[PDB]
Parts: structure tokens; C-alpha cells; sequence
């Protein structure tokens, strides 16, 4: 189980919710994240090092936002066959962590695009409209990592993907 | 474990093998397909009714090439989290069924290509060139049934990709 300070860095931003990584770094869901505002946390656009590729997005701030937490492993990805944690806050501020094995990093047809992400099986009550921007995380020996960010789920909700750093590796036809 | 008729119905075709379904019934992976044939197991093209969907080809005989077979279940897909076993025979002879959890139906970026067609992880020795067509299978009660062909894997081998009959089931933004 996450404890507290964990669910803390778990953060309501825009129609969804971001994660604080460290006391500078926070990511999210790319279409989560507000438009036509010139402020995130009280701070200048300008002032942020935005990074996004397709539905991972990354701030680094210029200033300590959360000085309260140390710095966490960000994954590339998260290892396929793992059991991994989705840290779920709701609007009722509901905890509902749910559990899920990692498949592969792939592209999902969504709503006529084709999303680079990485989908799971919901092993555990799922994933609803709102949640984009949840954290997948897994431990490693003591320590908590994450590894992608929750971005879609299908009809049945049985299947979830979330938006990763990692890109396309090497795949050979046999 | 597989059946010796299990195994029987592994085939060797092309530049690589495919799985009798039923007595009129074959199934293979596109790319292994030869090219510049009149005939396929003797029987012309043109009494062949071929179905092709990306990386996922069946051919129905109209005369029956393999009596001694029982119809099994052709699923359009393999059961997401389900561990099935590939089907792999080598060109020495020898049998090598691999354990393969299987995950999510997705498009996955191989050699250019965006490939249609579902991914495992591998449990188990793993895929080589020259094991496409080999069928992805699992037991239902006390019968096999087949959900996919094997078309492709990761640099690493770890991540295997098997052609499958299902579309793009629907996923939605949350």
C-alpha cells in the first residue's frame, strides 16, 4: 500500500490529474493539461520547461513547488508482466488504487487516432472518465517508481493505457 | 501439454508454417505467404478461398486436405492476460511450445510498417526468423482452441506479436 505522502503528489490539474516526481518535475496527460491559461501552480509559462510527446507531458518548474518530497525514479516505461499500482484520487477525494498488469508499449487506435502508449489488464471498480493524469507506479525493493500516466480505457474497462516516455523499439517480423 | 494431433496440425509453409483449423481450414501469417505459386498444397489458387486481413491469412478448400481433424475454435483474438503456449516446430523437427502471456490487441510499429496484431510477453529459448505462422493456443476445459499466429518479436525476444483475426475493439480518452 502507497503510503500518504505517496498520494500526496497525486494532483487534480485541468480535467484531470498530474503527478509530482520531485519538487521541480510534474507530469501528466497531454489532453488534460488547461488551454488558454498563462499560468500553471501560480507560475509564468514562460518560467516552465514544458516537454510533451503525445499523451506524456512533462513540466520541470525554475522553482521548488513541492520541496516537501524527494526525487523519484521515473521509468521509461513500465516492465511488461508487472502488477503495477493506478494511484486513482477521485472528486470525492476517494482513493481507489487499482491494480494492473503491464502489457506492451504499442499504438491504440483512440477516437481516430492512433496513441502511442502502453496498455494493461485491470486485475482488481475501474477506470473512469476524470481519472486521466493518474499515476502508474510499482515498487522496487522499498522504494516506490513510476513509470506512465493514465490517459484511456476501453468500453468494457477491462483494458487501460497510459501515456509513457518511452518511444518505439526495435520489432522484427519473423 | 499439446496432443501429437495438436501438433500435426502445424504446418510447415512458406518461409514459414501455418495450422490446419479444420479439414478445409488453414490459417498463416501473411508475410510467409510464397509468392509466384499456382497452387497451394496441390490445389490451385483459384478453388481456394483466401482471406486476408493484415498480417492474418486463412484459406477455406473447398475439398477436405486434412480429414483426420476434428474442427477446433478459431477465436478472433487471444484472451487478454491469458497464458497461452505458441506452437512452435523447427526445421530440425523439433517441438518447442513457449508459454506466452498474452496482453492487448494493438498496432505495433515494425519495420516501418504499423502492424496490426497482438502482443505477448514471453514466460519461458524464445522465437526465431522462420517460426511465423506458428499458432497461439490455449486449453478451454479439456479442448484447445487457437487465437492468433506468430508474425513477429522484439530485438530482445522477450516481447513476441501474433496476428489476429479481431479489430480495433473501442477505446476512449478518460
Amino acid at each position: 500500500s502507497a503510503p500518504p505522502t505517496l498520494w500526496s503528489r497525486v494532483t487534480k490539474f485541468g480535467s484531470g490529474w498530474g503527478f509530482w516526481v520531485s519538487p521541480t518535475v510534474f507530469i501528466t496527460t497531454t489532453h488534460v493539461v488547461p488551454t488558454g491559461v498563462k499560468e500553471f501552480f501560480g507560475e509564468p509559462l514562460s518560467s516552465i520547461a514544458i516537454h510533451q510527446a503525445g499523451e506524456f507531458t512533462q513540466f520541470r518548474f525554475s522553482k521548488k513547488m513541492r520541496p516537501d518530497l524527494t526525487g523519484m525514479v521515473l521509468e521509461e516505461g513500465c516492465p511488461e508482466g508487472t502488477v503495477c499500482s493506478v494511484l486513482i484520487k477521485r472528486d470525492s477525494g476517494e482513493l481507489l488504487p487499482l491494480a494492473v498488469r503491464m502489457g506492451a508499449i504499442a499504438s491504440m487506435r483512440i477516437q481516430g487516432r492512433l496513441v502511442h502508449g502502453q496498455s494493461g489488464m485491470l486485475l482488481t471498480l475501474g477506470t473512469i472518465p476524470g481519472d486521466c493524469g493518474a499515476p502508474y507506479v510499482h515498487k522496487r525493493g522499498n522504494d516506490w517508481v513510476v513509470c506512465g500516466v493514465h490517459a484511456a480505457a476501453t468500453k468494457s474497462g477491462n483494458t487501460v493505457v497510459c501515456a509513457v516516455q518511452a518511444g518505439e523499439g526495435e520489432i522484427n517480423f519473423e
